[PDB]
């Protein structure tokens, strides 16, 4: 497992390369996306 391990690394690309895309991602990409600069 992978995917969320992805978003840890607070790398947008992580999630999107990881994780499929349409829930996968977005669980992920979400929290960088809310965690991450620039967008906190």
């Amino acid at each position: 497992d992978a995917c969320e391990q992805a978003a840890i690394q607070c790398v947008e690309s992580a999630c999107e390369s990881l994780c499929t895309e349409g829930e996968d991602r977005t669980g992920c990409y979400m929290y960088i996306y809310s965690n991450c600069p620039p967008y906190v």
